[PDB]
Order: C-alpha cells, then structure tokens, then sequence
C-alpha cells in the first residue's frame, strides 16, 4: 500500500541528469518529458493516469496517487448513498486492491490445507475471525506508517450454509483500511478574541 | 497569513500518501501551528515578531463519500500593532495618589 | 548443552597448522577447507547444518550453533502464534534436545 507519497514510499530517488547549454544559460534536460504542475497531474489522477511528477531542481520524482482506469460512481447525497461511494471509490484505487489482492492469496493457499477436516459453520466463523487479526490494527493510534505492515483497521466475517450441499459454506468478508491522506481544503481566517 | 499559506501547500504535499486518520491531522496540524505562536503574559516587544501569532485554531472535518480528503480550519489571533489612540487630559484635586 | 560458543565450550582448541612458501610470502594452510566468515556462517545455520568457523589467525575453530536439520515452522503473528514458534523453534535446536 506504500506506494504514493515523496515521504510514503511513491518516491522514484537517483534520476539521470543532463545539464547542456540554453540561450546562453545552462539547464538540465528533465528526467520526464515535462514538470508536471500539481493541477495538470490532478487532472491526469481525475481521468484514471498514474503520472510520475518530477520535483522541480532535484533528480527525484513522485507518484502522488495510484488510481485504477475504473471511474467512480455517483449516488444519491444520503447516509447510506455517501457510504456507497466511500466504498465503490476504495475499490477504484490501486492502493486498497493490493490488500484485497494479498487475502485473496492467503485465503486461496490456506483453505486448500483445511479442505477434508471436521468444520461445521461456527467453527468457520471462529478460525477465520481469529486469522483475519493478524493483519488488524485497531489501536487507538498505532505508529503512523507502522499500520503499515497492518493494513487493515476492521473486519467483518459471516459465514452461511450452501443449502443442500453438506460441507459447503459461503463465506462474506468486509474489511476496513486504514486512510492515506490525499488531499485536503484548508480556510484561512483572521480573527479577534478567538479563544486561547 | 500568505506565509502560512506557502508553507502549509509545501509541507503538506510532503505528508501526501501517508497513514493519516481525521484526528491525526489535528494532532500535527496543533504541534505545527504552535511553532509559531507567542502565547506569553508579557513577550518581549518586537520579539512578538519572530512569532507573530498569539493564538490559533484548527478544526478538521471528512469530505463525506471521499476518504482521505480533509475540510481544514485554521483561524488565528495576530498580535495587535499600535496603530492610534484618543488622549483625554484632565487636571484633579484630592486624585487617588 | 555448553556446546555453541568460543567461550560457552563449542570452541576446539590445538588444530594442526602449516606454514609453507605462498608467493614470496608465508601463509598457513587453514584447520578448515575454508575461512568462513560470519554471514556465510549464518547462512549454513539457516538451512540446518553445523558449520565449524576458523578463528582467522589462530588455530582454534567453533562452532556458533547447533541446530538440527528440521525446518522450523511459521506460525500466525499473534500472541499464541509466537508462542507456538518460540516452542517449535526450541525443540529444532540441538542445545536443548539434549536436555
């Protein structure tokens, strides 16, 4: 998941470098085709591109975001419509599927060595539950980039039976990630008697 | 407040793409500001100067159906500049020595 | 179990030497095949076998550890899980099988 920040771990380090002569002056051929402007990289981010910014005067370049070529949906502006798109919007981001992608992997291999023991529903219920926490999180603020190696912050299993298949379960698992801060709107205020 | 505003698009940009929860932005955001806050019963004048701000706010909120956007408040209080004043004169008998 | 360490007792002392003419120089022909250094060591001790390092310079050798040929096995990273390794990762080592 650390993959899209200059400090988070996006960071591309030790680019080639060219300095040669200009109008009578000296510049060095960057790194990319062109320095990407913070508003021309969030409109390539808006239409699904993963742009390596160069950092301008340096030999360092960044991926500020991993967005898939999936484009989010819209729903209606209530409760449950803001929380469908929370959820659509972390399944578009290529951050968030590297961990579904790791379960996915873990669940496949790990499952197959249970396949042939004595499991009833629960029992489904209660090992999967206490597998899952390996990879929880939950503290009140764990070491920031620490949650790291703990991506996930919650998670949710049920475990039902396929009705008229004896040994056969359908398994549902929701998780919660934690957050990687990308972006935010600030305002700024002058103010008398503000409270000390 | 344009410094604040410079240093809060660099810095910031620097803190894109790690773990940060709406309260964690609180957390660094209130050890940042303080920085630059003189918050003393009598600092030296013109020392104020170096650390213009007497006090400051911040308030973080979630922009609903979009995790890991933030709406972010900043307000602050400036040290005052002396700039005028109304003097009323007045000559007194049996004035409180 | 005093059996892993140049001053535990894993140490041998009085191995044979032999000074002979290198190239215009004196060298000794090394206890051991090998001089083995301390990452190779270790690595010989990750896939189970008991490596017997030459102290350079001397003639006395040891050997860093004992640990079986049994893998050890991983376990879920939870409380009960690194107490499940702890305890298989015991039984995979020499040193304490003996006791």
């Amino acid at each position: 998941p650390n993959i899209i920040g200059p400090q988070s771990g996006g960071a591309v380090e030790n680019l080639p470098l060219h300095q040669y002569e200009a109008m009578g002056e000296i510049q060095t051929k960057i790194p990319t085709e062109v320095m990407l402007t913070e508003r021309r990289e969030f409109e390539l981010s808006e239409e699904g591109f993963i742009g390596l910014v160069f950092r301008k005067d340096s030999d360092n370049a960044a991926f500020f975001s991993a967005n898939s070529t999936q484009k989010p949906r819209f729903f209606g502006n209530t409760p449950e419509g803001k929380a469908a798109e929370t959820n659509y919007r972390l399944g578009t981001q290529l951050p968030y599927m590297f961990i579904m992608t790791r379960l996915a992997h873990y669940i496949k291999v790990l499952q197959r060595e249970q396949i042939g023991s004595w499991k009833e529903k629960s029992d489904l219920e209660r090992e999967l539950n206490h597998w899952l926490s390996q990879y929880i999180s939950d503290m009140d603020d764990p070491a920031p980039a620490v949650r790291s190696r703990r991506p996930l912050r919650a998670a949710r299993v049920v475990v039902e039976d396929v009705e008229g298949q004896p040994g056969w379960y359908r398994c549902s698992l929701q998780v919660r990630p934690h957050f990687k801060y990308m972006g935010a709107s600030f305002t700024l205020s002058l103010v008398g008697k503000l409270d000390k």
